[PDB]
């Protein structure tokens, strides 16, 4: 079973003839193709797709540092789940250790290992080419409970393992690595993550993702063809402006024509000849125009249209990648473009977070959470304004100073409001009155 | 193994026929070519690519100086990791020493060595041509643990070393330098860095990067061709406006035609002849137009389009590189900062990453290297801030002490009327309680 014991079938009830009993083939949407990822790999060098992958991956790269050490606060942090909790002495160190581990992508520092930045770039590229991310988790050999490394794995090699009965294996070796159509490795759900952004209920989807390269494939082919068409003007075309027809009773001999070519080039070619005009006395001379007087690229609108579609599928503004937005462009916040960048980033960030939380942090238990965090508008000005209100509403001078680590002062312990002091000045007199009253009561009692 | 012990294979399981058993070839994406870097070297003189490389490197060069000595605060700094720590007496000097070492690119000052600026410009060029940066780390001869120099190395000469079993070496001499297809040097992972911006999981990528020059190569070829086409009008073309056909019962003899050319030039050429009109009595005269009356460059849109693609791949605005924005309409954070955010910020973060992993790690994890921008902390802003802190936190004397100015009698007070009214209350409270206690004592002695 794919998820677990259920009475609804989640896979094709009759076992389709998979090429191998041991793993599920990555069938194309229409089942026209069984080796889909080897098809898609051919598009991984497309310039538009690479412009998208590079811009997205470079945007995401900016969060890979810990926010803790980043003075602008940008980056990621490992946090307690509850916002209301205060971390214990050991919990703060555990969170710092987990942060360091993630940064190093492993327990020890090792220049031979990917940094987290390289990991994120890899999985971004993999999502946008294949819609399949895999990374292996390697546990300590002496202690299987202790995680040592996580490494990103080539998604084109990872397949669901299938029982001889055609059912996807659960609980056992759920995943296999296949090279040259033989299984070279196997993995449990514990040892390998799989992440998919475009899930399907479709039974024949077999739990695999859905690449935008598959959906847009017609558009990519049309694009490629129009690019080749426009390029072949130089590479293969006839640029010849026209034919100079000279006509007389009989064609000139080849010798005559070649020394006429010599008179021509010796009199008219290059800058040296540039403004001379030949005089010719043939019976008639005609020039036939075979190309437009002014050549330019063709099918520009077609290209724009196509790229607008592809961008709309990937969820990016064409203007971000140097194309006119056919939607008419035109959309404190930074910029509306900044909001559009949030539109692209936020799903991708959430997907990364989800994967990290499910697979890595879950080794440390549910008390922690992994989140990316943006900066904050909490300058010294903002902090001073905030505390300038808290000191009217809540905080005595000494509490404020304590938050700075500055010694409490005699004459603190007061709210900075004149009404508060007028109250305390009242209460002092009230005390002195009650003191007098009670002393005179006692004096009368002693008199009586 | 490429990264470390793993049960998933990260390299071709069957050893592919590499040209040399000792290193992994830098195969082109499609494996159509085996000498990719010798292909890319031919583009290093491209004017567009050089405009990109020069603008980016010039931008980066502004940060090379230490921020510490630059009153505008612009530059780099070496810092403690924790923001909460206050540096010890020895830590401040160690940080200054590390900064100086970086500036000098080495332990001693030596005019023969690259400055940090030259190193930056080099690695920038290498990233944008090859997507591969390498620099060697040279340790002290007496103490192998002590770094003395770091020097940038030609990335086209650096290859991954491979075991005889076709596996990439780990722990040993992971890298070799190959010149003329012979090994001239070898390196451990400790001695040579490799940095790549465009990693791939693809097994056949073999851990190498991916240059945009490889991806954009068709566009570069189309550009070159369109440039040659437009240039060849002058260099090679026929500019001839047209043919003047004169016709009569028989063609003129060559002698007649050459002395007619002499009458022509002697009567009509240059400024001297410029407004005269010839009268000619031939049977018929015709002029055949062979070119447009007004010539200009062709395929301008094609150029703009190609350039815009290359710009989008490189993460640069067409505008700053001499071309218009095909993106269309141009309509605290600013629009101009978007062109830093794409490109420039990643490049800085990449350089920081390399510096931290490879150099600072010699000094241990307590320090961090970072580039730092300026700050909006003029005397006005600092005085406004302290003008608030003196209401919220600071007595007059604490402020003066932070300036190194002597405390004054009558400081130790917050500059708020409510604070003083409080202390004026407390004084009376004290004098009352003093009176009460003295009268208590006097009564006890009376009783």
């Amino acid at each position: 079973s794919l998820y677990g014991q259920q009475q609804a079938y989640a896979e094709p009830f009759i076992e389709m003839m998979d090429t191998n009993p041991e793993f599920r083939d990555k069938r194309s949407y229409m089942k026209n193709e069984h080796n889909l990822h080897d098809v898609l790999k051919k598009f991984g060098n497309n310039p538009i797709l690479n412009a998208i992958i590079l811009t997205r991956s470079n945007q995401v790269a900016m969060y890979c540092q810990p926010a803790r050490y980043s003075e602008k606060g940008l980056g990621f942090e490992v946090r307690l789940r509850d916002l209301d909790a205060e971390p214990g002495r050991k919990e703060k160190e555990e969170m710092k250790r987990i942060e360091d581990f993630i940064v190093n992508t492993g327990k020890d520092k090792d220049v031979d290992r990917d940094s987290f930045q390289t990991f994120c770039k890899k999985i971004v590229r993999d999502t946008y080419i294949y819609d399949q991310v895999n990374f292996e988790k390697v546990f300590n050999k002496n202690n299987k409970t202790k995680l040592e490394k996580f490494i990103a794995v080539d998604p084109s090699t990872i397949f669901y393992a299938t029982d001889k009965k055609g059912k996807i294996i659960k609980g056992g070796k759920r995943f296999v690595q296949v090279v040259d159509k033989r299984v070279v490795a196997s993995f449990t759900s514990r040892e390998l993550a799989m992440g998919i952004r475009n899930p399907r209920t479709e039974l024949s989807s077999s739990g695999y993702g859905l690449s935008e390269v598959e959906i847009a494939m017609k558009e990519f082919i049309a694009y490629n063809n129009t690019e080749s068409f426009n390029d072949r003007f130089f590479s293969h075309g006839g640029t010849t402006r026209g034919i100079l027809q000279i006509r007389s009773d009989q064609q000139q001999s080849q010798h005559a024509l070649e020394n006429f070519k010599r008179e021509w080039k010796s009199s008219l070619s290059g800058i040296n000849g540039s403004w001379q005009i030949p005089v010719v006395m043939a019976d008639d001379i005609k020039f036939v125009n075979m190309t437009p007087t002014a050549n330019d690229m063709q099918f520009e609108k077609w290209l724009n249209y196509l790229i607008n579609i592809i961008s709309a599928l990937y969820g990016i503004d064409p203007a971000e990648i140097g194309f006119p937005n056919r939607g008419g462009a035109t959309g404190d916040p930074g910029k509306k473009q900044q909001q559009s960048q949030n539109k692209g980033l936020q799903p991708l960030l959430r997907f990364i977070e989800d994967l990290v939380n499910r697979h890595i942090i879950s080794e440390y238990g549910d008390k922690y959470t992994f989140q990316f965090v943006g900066g904050d508008t909490k300058s010294a000005t903002d902090k001073l304004n905030i505390l300038k209100l808290e000191t009217q509403i809540f905080k005595t001078v000494n509490e404020a100073r304590e938050e700075q680590g500055k010694k409490p002062i005699e004459g603190g312990d007061i709210i900075l409001d004149a009404s508060f002091l007028q109250g305390t000045a009242q209460l002092q007199q009230d005390k002195q009155y009650n003191d007098g009253k009670q002393k005179e009561r006692l004096q009368m009692m002693m008199s009586l």
